[PDB]
């Protein structure tokens, strides 16, 4: 896989970002995870830790895997990278979102994610607390 260029629009929730992509506005839904909605117990607390690392970035990227690229609302799937660190991953190590909608062929990271939820687990961290 490839990381690609954006900046940031405007953070959203822990799983979604709007960022602009070659150009264009995008709203972008994490690939392999799910955060609670901020309606929901660690929903607020997934949308800050998104927003901090989003917003304190000096550089985001966006890194496609292999199948589809957009979702049936048009929102860009991806694995988010801030100053090189994946923020998909950094959710599931920190307990705040659960490795989930695996498609088979978008899948390449599934594995190092896994990893860091068993981590977050064995530790006992807020959705696992
Ligand atoms: C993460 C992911 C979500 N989706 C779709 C499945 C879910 O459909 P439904 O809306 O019908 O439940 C929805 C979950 O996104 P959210 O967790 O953002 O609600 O996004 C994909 O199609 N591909 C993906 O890789
Ligand atoms: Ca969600």
């Amino acid at each position: 896989l490839h990381k690609e260029p954006a900046t940031l629009i405007k953070a959203i929730d822990g799983d979604t970002v709007k960022l602009m992509y070659k150009g264009q506005p995008m709203t972008f839904r994490d690939l392999l995870v799910d955060t609670p909605e901020f309606n929901e117990k660690y929903g607020p607390e997934a949308s800050a830790f998104t927003k901090k690392m989003v917003e304190n970035a000096k550089k985001i990227e966006v890194e496609f895997d292999k199948g589809q690229r957009t979702d049936k609302y048009g929102r860009g799937l991806a694995y988010i990278y801030a100053d090189g660190k994946m923020v998909n991953e950094a959710l599931v190590r920190q307990g705040l979102a659960k490795v989930a909608y695996v498609y088979k062929g978008n899948n390449t990271h599934e594995q190092l994610l896994r990893k860091a939820e068993a981590q977050a687990k064995k530790e006992k961290l807020n959705i696992w607390s």
